[PDB]
């Protein structure tokens, strides 16, 4: 299937981000929309009985807080850890790309 247009709101929560398809082209689909009971999987990460809770204490596999901000991963990606390693030891991408506010996420 096909990438959706950029400028995506991703708006769970009372501090949405703008997700663009175009900064992570270079990835699988998979990468992401982590297939599920073998079939393909583009439903949004919130949807009943997947990422629904939202207490941002939970660890379990169902905290939609944790699937996006968890530094560590191992079989699927977080936003977090993704960006952690891309920003690595760098300062600014550090700031634009893992921050917390001011960044591109929270701006
Ligand atoms: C981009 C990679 C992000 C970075 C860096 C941080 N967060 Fe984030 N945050 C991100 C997304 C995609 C969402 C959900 C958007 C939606 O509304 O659907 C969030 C949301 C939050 C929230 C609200 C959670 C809730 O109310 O259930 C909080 C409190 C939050 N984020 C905190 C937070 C902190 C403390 C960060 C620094 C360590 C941080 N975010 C970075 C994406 C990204
Ligand atoms: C991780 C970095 C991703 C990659 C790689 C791809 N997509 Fe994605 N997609 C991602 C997020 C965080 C979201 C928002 C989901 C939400 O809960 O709001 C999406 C959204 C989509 C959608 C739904 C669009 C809509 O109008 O609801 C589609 C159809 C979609 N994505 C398709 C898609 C394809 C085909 C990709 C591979 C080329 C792909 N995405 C990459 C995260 C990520
Ligand atoms: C419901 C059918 C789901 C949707 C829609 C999305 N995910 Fe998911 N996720 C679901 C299950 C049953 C699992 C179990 C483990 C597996 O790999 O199948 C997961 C797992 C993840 C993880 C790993 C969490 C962990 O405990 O380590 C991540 C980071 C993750 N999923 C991300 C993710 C995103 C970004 C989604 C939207 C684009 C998304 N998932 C959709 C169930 C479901
Ligand atoms: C690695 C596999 C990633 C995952 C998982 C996610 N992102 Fe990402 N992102 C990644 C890179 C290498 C870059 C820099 C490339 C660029 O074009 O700048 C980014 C960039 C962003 C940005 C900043 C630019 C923008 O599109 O506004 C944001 C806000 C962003 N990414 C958000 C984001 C969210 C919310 C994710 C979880 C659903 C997420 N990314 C996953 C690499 C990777
Ligand atoms: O945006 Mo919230 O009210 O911490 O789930």
């Amino acid at each position: 299937a096909e990438a959706p247009a950029d400028g995506l709101k991703m708006e769970n929560t009372k501090m949405p981000v703008i997700f663009n398809h175009s900064s992570h082209s270079s990835y699988q689909c998979a990468d992401c929309h982590h297939p599920v009971d073998g079939k393909e999987n583009l439903a949004k990460c919130a949807t009943a009985g997947c990422h629904d809770v939202f207490d941002k204490k939970d660890k379990s596999v169902h905290s939609y807080y944790k699937i996006i901000h968890d530094r560590k991963a191992t079989t699927v990606a977080t936003c977090m850890s993704c960006h952690l390693e891309a920003a690595g030891s760098d300062k600014d991408l550090k700031k634009e790309l893992t921050g917390c506010k001011k960044s591109k996420c929270h701006p």
